[PDB]
């Protein structure tokens, strides 16, 4: 498991379930193509996006549907979505946690990236 | 000033000072226009970035680009720039504050949104 | 102004308004003492807790009572309160903003540190 | 494991290991007495600081010791610590964690209060 999200709602203090969530990757055309998608678990988890061999060095964006999640909830939210923009280094074997914390007018992300 | 941006330094308690950012506005057919652009202050801040008349209704994208922040501080940081995409005024024109908190692995970024 | 309070409300999007806070120095027998307190404007500030000649060096704690906030806006918040702890002017007299952003489950908190 | 603390270092992209940290319990004489402590893990994570049995209705306290961990990496902090304040509460089955994002001069916290 290479690339995992984890994502929190600081108003429940729970996971975020059932988030919605799309990774891209850049092309050469510099446009942004699908690469993978899923929703959250009930422990704000997605796991299983890609593979070793799959996820090669490059630039991948992750777009995070933070809207309909605040809008299920009935609580009025600032951002369309939250989006992680990095560039995938080998660098030894590396595995990337993409954490996001979430409140309807602010969020926070953090990369966790290990070996 | 119905758009203004504030960036702070988590690492050495400070301003973000000479930070570029980029806003756009989406279009009809759904790209991003260029809408606006400018560099933090040694404040931190960018003010005059639009207009009352200009910044109508639409979808906005800020995009702060943090890794030359980084770079030129030594830094190797993991995102490529933060960027905050949000509706605007459909509600009626109000004043919008982004502001984004940076550190090399992680950012966070808050609105505040008041009624003039 | 060498000591200054902002708050955010990361649920509304706007000053946290009317947040009371204490600060307190550390006492040579290592008690809190109390130094001075207030409760933050409609901009969510406080300004004028303290002077350049009272802000002496020491250990310093701001104790935000975020608590009754949440509480007033009918929400029951996880913390009793934000607290922030730090050591001021050991290498001589600054300027620090300490900004709090609110959620009813999580709170971060950072320092705006300038030397005049 | 009633209560776990998760600690995340936002300098390196990084579990923060070797993170000493206290728990107290506010006692009726309104004083703050040892409750438990320990290390965090090479994940960052400390486990089986208390009990369903001793981990009864009360206020406690987390006193993170983020100024020894940025010394340590050499890195000029602000804080002394980081503390986290909060009644424990029964109503149902309740486990909680404490996270906590720690910058030199910025700390985030949040409670991810579970069943
Ligand atoms: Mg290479
Ligand atoms: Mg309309
Ligand atoms: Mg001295
Ligand atoms: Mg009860």
């Amino acid at each position: 498991c290479p690339l995992m999200v984890k994502v929190l709602d600081a108003v429940r203090g729970s996971p975020a379930i059932n988030v919605a969530l799309h990774v891209f990757r850049k092309a050469a055309d510099d446009t942004w193509e699908p690469f993978a998608s899923g929703k959250t678990s009930e422990s704000g988890e997605l796991h299983g996006l890609t593979t070793e061999e799959e996820f090669v060095e490059g630039i991948y964006k992750v777009e995070i549907d933070t809207k309909s999640y605040w809008k299920a909830l009935g609580i009025s939210p600032f951002h369309e979505h939250a989006e992680v923009v990095f560039t995938a280094n080998d660098s030894g074997p590396r595995r990337y946690t993409i954490a996001a914390l979430l409140s309807p007018y602010s969020y926070s992300t953090t990369a966790v990236v290990t070996n």
